[PDB]
């Protein structure tokens, strides 16, 4: 553990949990490594795993910096992660003095895409080469990349939206905020791309066989240093869970329900699967969450309805609140998984190879559909749109869930992920030498 | 991008710049302020202080400037002679700038500093732009300054400016004409030097001075931006507010002369004395010490205790700073007195209170005018110059009366107040150009 | 760059633009270029485009010249009583050409003031040149109005010069042919100081007009140099197209009626409903204000709801400016609709757009006859002096639909772009030109 | 109290201690006093007396002019000229002065700062009425004679010997002279100008000035005492018996040589006062001195020691002069000195060292103030017997007469002094003039 390296997420469960995973990943491959976090986190989960990880790795040191008080009503609405990213910023000039003080000085450090525009003057002050990890989809991300050129290009949207050595998006696939200039998503995302080439690297949680096209894409597309890390390895936080139910279960017929680390759908719709979720007949395991955004504001299972919960009382279990997605995944029971498609989800059943079902609701997620769809991993019907924009049947959905449950070309695909996931993370992965390459070069 | 900020000294010159500089950090752009001290007030250092701690990603660069050095430009006014400091010392700023960690894209500077600071980034990669503090139409006398130099051979009457209305001889500053002052020749060296800036940027709505603004885009000065009215950065813990939510509203009348203007000890007490008999609710914010705020240690022996005493019921009279863009902003506050420094004006346009101009001393005359001229506020000329001219208790209390009651004035400055609304919003001018603006500031 | 020199535009888009133009080709081509405007500028536009073309090409310097007060009567118009506002203060050209650093190696004036600098230029010996922005055939006839308007002064069915095809009185602007009007007299001057001129360069090459080149060339302007077609500026823009990336190539027809307005309210309608009758995607510039680009105020009150909504999914209508150029240069343009200023005359030939060709005043009838017998357009005639008749839509209908099928008219339009080209490249006659008159001028 | 006033005093005590009289002397007469001073001040001194003189006077404003990069005390009168701009933004910054009270050397600088800030402003001059028109005369005369004569002749005033003026102020080369005449020139700005002496002491001299152009001249003699009480020192002073003591201080700096001192005080002894010596070592720094009393040796300590106390460094004169144990003066003569002899009523005996000191013997002769030899000279020119002095010395103690013409001075001194008095009602009138 010579090389000191320090990796910065800046919020949400999704950029949280792998950042982390990075850095037990890295002090694995004889990294020292410490994780910063900034204070008050918008989540009562955040704060959670994160004190679990380290008293989970002893080695690793947790570096806190609290945040000072903002009130800009620039940013539109009223969303938590985008304004604790922005407080960041606000407050990141508040890292310096605590990297002045580090022990072995730090060779490296990895920070969250979303300030590293302003982190920028303080990786020229105190010289540390600074990385970056993406917490989405390399197909999603080339479109990002490519978006400033793009957002100057024109003032309409088209039918089709063509990154340069990619298969053109389709807008439906794209959110409305990424497409208007004025909206400050743009902004956010633009000035970023811009300060990735300060950057020594930049790495993904996808890897090659999984995004061929886009990460050649990108390659070419001026983002050349770009690094296929992924998948990102388990973060080995064992453990907090109790599943007699999934045990008696036999190997691979559970369907396991999560929508993420936020809620992504009306209670009409949610019925709806529901209602087809009965029809399908599968044993499942479903994680619900009442709040959209926020762990806090959740204390609501309502929704669903008094008769579904008695009704499904042996067919199923569900779990009001939060589960270890990935252990509960890598169970034999587990055999097919309805996901709302953000990246750290999707990778992670491609890791364990576990057939998706995917039903986007918001931002890159329906772009990483159609990365399911190709991949063979999993089934999407692409109709469904965003959340609310349509209601779609509890008869049609249930067509799709006893697809997935008995569609056998599925299996053989999704089994021949997992066989390329885990051969990548083999001593001769490119994606193992690629870190263990990254790692070699960092300086005493 | 990263754009600096300017200011010289003066609260007047001082509040707009990082007013803007926030409006610049809000809208996205990494925005650094540059101070120097000493500063000549307190305020200035106090709110300096407050403005950091409530907008903690500005950078604030500080430097001494050297100690005061002359020959010419006589000047009688502490507010000036800091500014001639400031501007004999922004050239020895070129070696700080040009090492900046995060480089300066452009910097904003100060109408009185833009010649010194044109010429500290020619060889920089920077824009230089300039913030104009005052009003359009005093920037187009400013801007006729060397032909009314020139052709301003008699003392008569007014002279037309080309594109709008003819300003009277009275309303000119005798200072400005006097090549000799400080006034004139800081106004005269920075005017040459406006064509080497990208762009001047403006106080006023184009709604506000649409003459005034045409008329300068086509008198040479064609990189004029209106970014008015500019927004508070509504940081403030001391509250003064109490009094004011006793009273009902629009029966108070507001009485201010800006951060360092002073009135005579004969005036101090006709104005007094107006208030007393005008019968009206009234708050006076008393500085009779002077322009600077330290020097100005005396504590109300200005009026003694038996006025007090008779006019506790209607008015409060507040010796110090107060919150004046909040106190306006109040349901209490139907009528202000000013000597129309732009930045008071534009405040009484935003928030529409019908104003009563009283010009002291050098653009306070125009401005008066521009006021009267929107219906913001009723300007008697005959009253001239305050500080060369004395009015009585009996003028004074009509006039105080006249305001307060004019509903065809408190009428006519909501509309204005409308106006200054909509160019704030996506699509109003004011807005829009600064957004168009900071595009630009990405090079 | 060593060569040191200066061109003059007096006024006017048509004379401002090429004159940048010719400016910008200089500096490429190795000279040191100042460019000499004179203020108050009399529309926005020249304002707007001088801006643009200092900060886009910083290498070139601006030297202004303020125009004193004028007062002449016998209103004409706003664009000659600047050209002779101008040459009222013409001798203040006299300072800043004797404190220009690296003195002048030869200065390019418009043609309007040759007169009033040939005492200049003995004085500081500046060889002078004068750049045309009119036809050859156009320039021919103003080039021999002198020796017309000696003999009797009438009107024939055809009036002829020397050696060229004759020119018919329709096309001859009625003022040019009375010798007390203002117009011969200037005519008649400026040619008559075209004997103190270098050479005198006109935007047009020989394969376009081969008779005027030596026909101008045996009658007195011996020193005559055709450098067309001027190269286009830069500018840095484009959300003028989004409607543009959707239409299909070639399939969009290109409305300008150049730097000012043309035809009467009534007389534009019936060709908004001649463009519906036609079917023609378009894209349309239209400026409502006759001559001044400050004076235009009017926006949807000139075709009326009824036609913006009709043609609404086929074709958009941009009011004032535009970058002709670039429009021009898109894929999607596949005809033009022209007053056939010579300017707009040359870009079309430059880039291969097809014309149809509607001269409104002066020269334009003249340069119609031109590019009938190019082969760039098709032209009616008896469509006349602009709203000397009312071409009904039908009539204007038919023609359209003409040029949009006509095959032949394309292929020789494209070999008109082919030959503009050949011209340009550096073997080129055109070319080759210019570099020479670089070669000449001396440090 | 409404009008506002400042003081501006360069360098040396000559000049500080009478503006701070005056500064006192205007607060009391309702004035809101400013003293400017200039820092660092030359003198150790200076700077100790500001400090008292700011705590004796709560109510009186302090305002300081940090400075810039032949005689330490001239040279630096000439720095001041150098920063005067400085005073700019103070002027500025005040809570503005009705007027300003200006040292006469560096009057000609100010004249541009009194037009740009307008003030009234007036000077207050340390020296004589007979000294100042020398200098008030000397600009005409310099250019007219440019030769050295016995006697010279202002005006309305009786000529008064070469002998008695210094020799620099005659050469035209120096420094000096550029200053005083410069200066008289720039006498004009002012709209009044103030000496210290009273009508009576100087009639003659006073006139002259007043024919002479300096129409302004206003004496407010003599000034006030500004002072501290109360301090137990002095035991040995009142100990003994009235008009018994005889104080001798030959400046606010050093004025002879260590033999030429020794003489005089072999023949203090012989004279047989009971004496109290103010005895400075720097010729013109305190801070420079640091002298033990060596120069009079060890044996005249022992051997007088119950007779008289010798004080090394600073003394308060007023405070001592004042006291019913002195009936004798021995003075330098600086003016501001001698001023203080008249108002206090105590006998002089004259013997100036340098500058305008001699011509100031000349006043205190016609007055009857003191006696005074005129052959002793210029200091250190010429050395002075012991036994000559003595016999001066005692008919200084002795000299009944003397006492009569003193006594009628210090009489004079008061009526002047008092309300209906000339110099009181001026003072009453300028302050009136005075406007806020
Ligand atoms: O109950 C839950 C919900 C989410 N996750 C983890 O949350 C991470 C982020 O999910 P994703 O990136 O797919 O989307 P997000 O929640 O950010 O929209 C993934 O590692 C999931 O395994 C989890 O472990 N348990
Ligand atoms: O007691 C005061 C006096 C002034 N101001 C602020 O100072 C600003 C500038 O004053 P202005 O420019 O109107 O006059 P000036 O001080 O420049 O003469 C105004 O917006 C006021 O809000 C204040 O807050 N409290
Ligand atoms: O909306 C317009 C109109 C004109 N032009 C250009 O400006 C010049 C004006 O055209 P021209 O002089 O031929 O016509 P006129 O000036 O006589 O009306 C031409 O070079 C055009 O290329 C332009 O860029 N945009
Ligand atoms: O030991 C001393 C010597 C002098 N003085 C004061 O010195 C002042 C001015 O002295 P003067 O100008 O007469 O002499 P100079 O300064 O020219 O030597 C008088 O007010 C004295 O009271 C004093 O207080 N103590």
């Amino acid at each position: 553990v010579g090389a000191h390296i320090a990796l910065f997420p800046c919020a949400g469960m999704g950029h949280l949990l792998p950042f982390l995973r990075l850095a037990a990943m890295l002090d694995a491959r004889g990294c020292a490594v410490t994780v910063i976090t900034v204070k008050p986190t918008v989540s009562a989960a955040e704060s959670d795993h994160l004190s679990a990880f380290f008293t989970i790795h002893p080695r690793i040191t947790r570096l806190e910096f609290q945040l000072l008080p903002y009130q800009k009503s620039g940013l539109r609405n009223d969303d938590p992660f985008f304004i604790q990213m922005e407080t960041i910023a606000t407050s990141v000039h508040l890292l310096r003095p605590l990297l002045s003080s580090l022990s072995p000085p730090l060779s490296a450090i990895v920070s969250d895409f979303t300030l590293t525009s302003q982190v920028t003057d303080l990786v020229s002050d105190l010289p540390i080469s600074t990385y970056t990890l993406m917490t989405s989809s390399a197909a999603f991300f080339c479109l990002m990349a490519y978006l400033p050129k793009l957002l100057q290009i024109d003032v309409a949207n088209r039918d089709a939206i063509e990154i340069p050595d990619l298969g053109p998006i389709s807008m439906s696939s794209i959110p409305p905020k990424m497409l208007d200039p004025s909206d400050f998503f743009s902004a956010f995302i633009s000035s970023n791309v811009s300060s990735l080439h300060k950057v020594k690297g930049v790495l993904i949680n996808t890897f090659n066989s999984f995004e061929s096209e886009a990460i050649e894409a990108v390659r070419r597309n001026g983002v050349d240093h770009i690094l296929p890390i992924g998948p990102l390895e388990s973060y080995d936080a064992k453990k907090a869970h109790d599943l007699p139910w999934l045990d008696e279960q036999p190997p691979e017929s559970v369907l396991f329900v999560s929508f993420g680390s936020r809620t992504a759908l009306s209670k009409e719709q949610i019925r709806e699967l529901g209602a087809a979720l009965e029809k399908s007949g599968c044993r499942f395991l479903w994680v619900l969450k009442g709040g959209k955004v926020d762990k806090e504001d959740k204390e609501e299972e309502d929704m669903l309805g008094a008769s579904f919960v008695e009704r499904t009382k042996k067919k199923g279990l569900i779990v009001k609140g939060w589960v270890k997605q990935e252990q509960i995944l890598a169970h034999p029971a587990i055999g097919g998984f309805v996901s709302h498609c953000g990246w750290n989800s999707v990778i992670e059943a491609a890791r364990l190879g576990v057939p998706v079902l995917a039903w986007p609701q918001h931002g890159d997620q329906s772009v990483n559909a159609g990365v399911v769809e190709k991949a063979g991993l999993g089934l999407w019907v692409r109709e469904w749109g965003w959340g609310q924009t349509k209601l779609i049947g509890r008869e049609e959905i249930a067509e799709k869930m006893i697809e997935v449950m008995q569609d056998e070309k599925l299996r053989v695909s999704a089994g021949e992920v997992r066989a390329k996931a885990k051969e990548t993370r083999e001593v001769d992965g490119d994606s193992e030498a690629l870190l263990q390459r990254l790692i070699h070069s960092f300086n005493n």
